[PDB]
């Protein structure tokens, strides 16, 4: 019975291993990787998609995260850093309530039922954006850019230079219509994004594809405050249900409840504030019956993120939530380590 | 700064292993603990008053805890046991919260409101008494009587004897009027209490003085439906002051939110059953808007605690926790050790 | 006779190791076990077909085990993961009564004599189906195709339009009429199972096999209750076997009768409750007279069988049950080990 | 949480270690002890009254064993030895139900039960005895004289002098008015017992009294199949109550079961037969519906034991199992250990 949970649990060790790397980059304040290899180049990154394409995985059970972080970039490009995130903050949550003595088991069919109801309110709290002049956009671009505007500019405007209706199609991608030349100006003709250097086009041209992504998604799935606060939102209710549901199954519920705070604290973490004051201080406004306000990341104060501007697309919250909860299911069902034939 | 928390886990594991040895005994299906001495003698025994009375005591912090809850006998007569294994669990999750870097100072003043709160809300809960015919104070005096009737009936008898008016007065102590002897039978003339032998005089001497306080402040104070069904119904809204409380000072008012089910899991767990599911299962009645709803101590199944017939008096709960939060906010105070001139 | 005995233990334990490995795997709600390479591939699986296909075995007495779990295999294609390990429960409970002091020869014969008493009464038990319209025909199509809709009900709707006599046809199999395609739909041409990509292909068309197989078992020898009920209800009647049984070899009786009850018992720990105590409560319920008394797998609570519509085929416990006891019987003869040239 | 177990498995050891220091003198070819001193003194003893009233003991659960054992001596003068091998057998299997998993206080109250039960079957089971001329009067006195003829006829000699009520009376026992001098003859004047020598006194004296308590509890309550048939015709009822138990509780019952065939399991290993198989047997034989069969302690053939003559007395064996029940449970009930003043 020992070595059952230590297989959970060295599993589990691999995941965090993953998260804790690419955890600190998280936010609009986030910090950035050493990489290293034998030979000794330096790669500096804080996007997580590089992170975990250049990270050394060795350990079986680190793998399949990867592999579904990357999926979310096969769906639409975007958020594979906070489903890490919150995948490994569910699955040390779930192996806290093991610890505490609740079965596998039952962590599992209640994480399932956590993770349903934050799907569905997420779904619901996110508000749709009315046309593409609206100023959302041009937040949702700015955040998408790492806070540079020139590159949030170009995006929204080929953006509105398309339409709505162009944009709802399922079969066209605006990743695949951005492209980075070195020593030219920022038009959009196929936009081109003009670099300094040949070696400054490579991060140039992915954080246009985070931008183009971001307004992608934001007119089909809509708006949701970003900064951590819907996932605030969503955990005061599934709270609420895990003090609904019956019996020991509950406890996934609670972990659902507790992992879905992690993104917030370590937006908060990453600003250089103490988290766990930051997000007492947070609940006085959320008392009000509004759900859609944080903490801005550069005074420490409470404020509302529709006038803070702090925006992020539904669909990649969504679906990193989506995807968090399958795989902390997926590892969490393991319970023993077998050697092949 | 590390020896000013070294000093605080020091008094704190004093306290809880006066609370680990003396937790075992809460409920009606409680354990005993057996003392030895040097000359080999022993001494069986389910109180908690005689257990922390003849214990050797040798760290200054938990002669304190003993010195608070013996001070509370001497009030009331009863409910040291519930005051020491609350104040156990309330300084257990004090250094808690310590350990995830909470300011002391801040867990201290957050007790303190914490456990206010929770006093009022106890004495409002508290339902009082129509008359001494009430069948709740012969509930009250079979659970002070370890569930033995014969000396349940004697103590009520002979109250109706003494009346009302003449009972609240102050300087009347009903637990004075108790004399047991060996080989006589019941009755009243002083309440004779028969033995068998000198040697069972002890304690059925000390269990006559139980019944007789429970049934001396049964009136004063009314009732409480007890078995922990009422600390966890005030829980229940220190939690909810918990989230109406501002900053990093509202860790202690989950403290004491979490402090207050520590009786109801020590009973669940002494009568053999999982407290986990258990305290999950039970928080299904309280969505019906009542708040006198526990479990039931042989066959573990969710039943009304008014019905259920496990009764205990409001003003020994009510000195309990007030005892626990004085002596919980005086135990987490102390930072440092110094020795004397 | 310690090396004797040390010889048969290190054999137990072999049988004990393979069986513990797929034991988490067994019932609705079992646990998935990761095969890992030198190389550091993956396959994440909960059947047990494959588990035991792709691990090694290298002290012999597994491969015996293994060779007639396969063996089992052939003829029906479902319940080798029951049949392994109720061979290990059989001879784990064996060696424990050894070690008591019996010899290994009285239990080998009680070994049989309960074993073949236990699939009398596991024959007897089984009912037939009515007809192909009964929606047994859907329960037990359910319940192998991992509780997946899509897949029951093509498998069930193409069994309706094979017939009954000709699914009767021993020389008939029709596992290999089911085939899967990646890209395509589910519909009856052959049955065609649709899948998404061509990696899904692979354990799509394993689990069509699987559920084909169950709903050709139950034609040809009828329904029992799943759950692991059926092996409880025939138990008992092992119980009152051995108590008719003179002299020691009665003891392999009792190896019988605690052996079936490990199907139940790790259905219900794998499900995350207690085994002890949702055992204990089931023989309570038993007191009716009726048989079909199993355990729910996610709230826990007793309902009789048939009305939770989780139903497995009779041949396929059947024959488990007779693998199990001939395994159990060979694996315990063994006394010595020896080397060739 | 193992410390709690710790202890008690500490007071179950001192409990098994007594009786394990007591099993060899059970039954009518029973084995000596030997005591010792640091100045060398040694008595050969195989009455275990003489054992328990002069072995050391310093660990203090046994003392509480000794006293209650001993308890019983002072109700009637005989049957000590039985009451500390069912205190042992319950004891230990009251430990390894705890070891599987069952908390102590389900294992405790389904010991009560269980004891309960036994004692109400027991009651039922003790028929009486038709006049004083019967030959089972004869018969007990023979058991209890250590197979010797002499002294068992001048018990029944003096029986019928006193007379019927006279010895119903419960003010009046005949084990004091026995007396033993050296020199003299077989005669009742005051039942004169002759003796050799000066030390041939005390054990002639301490038989005496022991054959002349065997037949006052055989007026006084009637006779039981000894041998230790009569716990096995109790422990089948026991176990039929233990399917009958709803929940955890029933592993006491099962407990209570198996710790009433420790009795005759002694009494076969002491006679040199293997138990296991004369056990078997002996249960294989009970088909017939009686309560009266046992096994012969010369030849290990299965013979009824009222035509063998060995009986005992049913008022000894009630009061034996209610100290051994009592002494069980107490003991079970202690968790936890500690040093006074």
């Amino acid at each position: 019975a020992d070595e059952r949970f230590q297989a959970l649990l060295t599993n589990v060790n691999a995941v965090r291993a993953i998260a804790d790397a690419v955890e600190g980059t998280l936010g609009p304040k986030g910090l950035d990787v050493m990489l290293v290899d034998k030979f000794g180049e330096v790669t500096i990154t804080n996007d997580g998609v590089t992170i975990l394409d250049q990270m050394d995985v060795q350990h079986p059970a680190a793998r399949m995260l990867i592999q579904v972080a990357r999926a979310q970039e096969e769906e639409v490009g975007d958020g594979t850093t906070t489903a890490t995130v919150l995948a490994g903050a569910l699955v040390s949550e779930g192996v806290n309530q093991v610890e505490q003595g609740v079965p596998v088991s039952r962590v599992i069919e209640g994480l399932r039922r956590g993770v349903e109801r934050a799907l569905e309110l997420l779904r619901k709290q996110a508000l749709p954006v009315e046309g593409l002049d609206d100023p959302r956009l041009r937040a949702v671009a700015r955040i998408a850019a790492r806070e540079r505007e020139d590159i949030a500019d170009l995006v929204v405007e080929a953006a509105r230079h398309i339409g709505e209706d162009k944009l709802q199609d399922p079969n066209f991608k605006l990743a695949d219509t951005v492209t980075a030349r070195e020593g030219a100006e920022n038009q959009v003709i196929t936009v081109l994004v003009g670099a300094a250097t040949e070696e400054v086009v490579g991060e140039r041209e992915r954080v246009a594809k985070d931008a183009a992504s971001a307004v992608q998604a934001a007119i089909r799935g809509g708006v949701v405050p970003g900064g951590g606060a819907a996932e605030l939102a969503v955990a005061r209710e599934v709270e609420k249900l895990a003090e609904e549901v019956k019996g020991m199954e509950r406890y996934g519920v609670e972990a659902v409840a507790e992992a879905l705070k992690k993104p917030l604290r370590q937006i908060v973490a990453n600003a250089g504030f103490n988290p766990l004051e930051k997000l007492g201080d947070l609940r006085a406004a959320h008392r009000t019956g509004n759900d859609s306000l944080g903490i801005d990341c550069d005074t420490g104060e409470v404020v509302d993120m529709w006038e803070a501007g702090v925006i992020d697309p539904a669909p990649v919250k969504l679906h990193a939530l989506k995807a968090a909860g399958e795989v902390a299911a997926a590892i969490l069902r393991i319970n023993t380590i077998i050697k092949m034939k």
